[PDB]
């Protein structure tokens, strides 16, 4: 998670696991209930401000293997352009929502955006893998 | 939450401990009804933490009621009853807001989404 | 709760749900043996030097709404005029123990003070309510 | 519980509830051995640094309140006088231990020495009270 | 752990042993299925920044002294030279993979370095000893 | 434990009881498996940077009093004088590890380096009490 602190400069502490767990504990699976885990996912992915990193343990652990990779596949499917449109460019594809740790600088303009655009993805990723 | 002016999610521990050590809302709207209440002004919830709370205490259709009611509690400047939609959807959004809860304007979006959250469950307990 | 933090000005932390519901279980109701419950709530009330709203938390997840109330009462039964005597005048016992949130400002000497009125009171209240 | 903060001053914050309960589960009762509570007790006092009312805290979560009265006795009767022998005088007994609220203030060197003892005298009481 | 501190130094903080249990108890051992906590290692490798000692907690507690064995073996034969290529040199096998701790200091670029080689060693240990 | 708080200065906090009871019941005796519950003993020593008192509390909550005994004795057994030799006199054993709370100042340098020590003859004592 990113927040700011006593200096408004963003500032990263983990996710506790406890919060993780509780979340997977405390709701049905995504296949049985898609909706449910979404609407979870979704609100942390603005109160707890993830990384790239901090959303790799959200799916990791909320998701089965391959409820994540449908997730991401369709995170993948949706990505824009710079023209507001869709592309399917492999490099604009990674550039967006990228499969490997990207070196995004949370401190930067240019990082953060990246991560806005990524959760964003995500959660599209999230809904059109539910239905 | 927010506190003197910092925010900090809900601890999941606290959202849970709070809907396993009462019923549900259908069951005794009056109990999770008094500790929402307490929590709105004590970890002074911002609109997500908001949404975390009603999304974690509340069945989807609780919830939806509760948000109908409040919607249908919102007032003008001058004090009277209102459903002109943009009066509305500016006083309790259903979508994110961009409340800054470092200045008055924001500050004051949240007190009264409150507020009328408040107003919506106590109104959908009846 | 509040408290002086690491640079020292007077602070508010919320109640952890965990430290009520602990509170709660390994204890017996107030009913059964009203000492237990007051003998901790009169601890606390020194320790993490409670606000109104968090009193409110704490008699609200401690004691039955019966038991909260009679407790209410007898803290306003307890209330004294300058004149060291029962009042039972309507304002007089609203200054003293508010039913109704006040705006006691806790950074200033009449809020810290009300505040002290109040869980002096509170516990009158308790233990009467015991007796 | 007292520890030394940033600005070089003390600073206080109240137990967690787990702590003491956990402290009261994984022990057996002071009348069922009273060395194992005296030597969780006695580190506690030190690694804490608790105050009166901290102690007053523990104690009553861990005691009943008959072994509480049979320590607070005890640790009255450890009092000593300047000329190191015992004293009954009670102004002496109660400056030492008292067992109504002091207003030791652990910001000031008398305050400080005012605890170490408290602690000291809390600890013979538990050590006499076992033996 | 480490993260970045108010100050713009790095800041040091111990392994809740909640996360170290909960991520393993939520788990299958490393050889049911190596993967899943080579995922879960090489995440917290990055959203945790572990010191060495760090790691060897990490190690410890999520893999049998088999498995641990393996790994710092595997890690051990991925060791680089100056040039790119594999090398079994003593000297810098130890330099890179100590199996004893160093004294890598974070706030300087030399010890984060070897902070960052020794984790990405590690994991390629994972990575070979799970397969 | 000791460690820098965000600030940079070297800051004190109490063992919380969760990680002592959950050290307690993930591991075997001390007894039954000495080398588990002294590696975790000698991490702990490092991530945790222990107090005197700390050490206590940590040997006292994972060690029966008799197993503590040993432990103490052991390391007491390996201390060194200054020349860098084995040492038994007793001044000298008792300055680097004093059986009663010692007045160390962590704030300052010397109390810090009473620590190393402490914590270094600790592991020593542990290791060595494990053999037998």
């Amino acid at each position: 998670p990113l927040r700011l602190g006593g200096n408004g400069q963003l500032q990263y502490w983990p996710f506790s696991s406890s919060d993780l767990y509780n979340w997977k504990n405390n709701n049905p699976s995504f296949s049985e209930d898609p909706g449910k885990l979404t609407a979870l996912i979704e609100s942390v992915l603005t109160t707890h401000q993830p990384t790239w990193d901090d959303c790799q343990q959200l799916l990791g652990t909320l998701l089965t293997g391959e409820e994540k990779q449908r997730v991401l596949l369709e995170a993948r499917k949706a990505v824009r352009g710079n023209d507001g449109r869709p592309t399917q460019l492999p490099n604009e594809v990674d550039a967006a929502f990228p499969l490997e740790r990207p070196d995004w600088d949370y401190t930067t303009t240019e990082g953060r955006n990246h991560l806005v655009l990524y959760r964003q993805l995500l959660l599209a990723g999230l809904q059109n893998a539910g239905r």
